[PDB]
């Protein structure tokens, strides 16, 4: 078993946007899109992605707030 490799990860990246969370059969279709990786890994990974991009954008917005108005 390897880490999140460039191919298995990109198959996830596209499958997340091809099949939304609104689809109850999302990860079943992502099983066909992403072989050799389990759906629990695909869920955990996807969940990390959202938390990280939230933290970045929020921090960038605090830097924006600081440069927009002085304290």
């Amino acid at each position: 078993f390897t880490p999140w490799t460039t191919e298995e990860q990109k198959l996830l990246e596209q499958a997340l946007k091809t099949y939304p969370v609104n689809t109850p059969e999302r990860w079943k279709k992502i099983a066909e899109a992403v072989p050799g990786r389990t759906k629990k890994d695909c869920m955990k990974r996807y969940k990390e992605l959202v938390e990280m991009v939230k933290a970045k954008k929020a921090a960038q917005e605090q830097v924006l707030n600081a440069s927009r108005a002085k304290k």
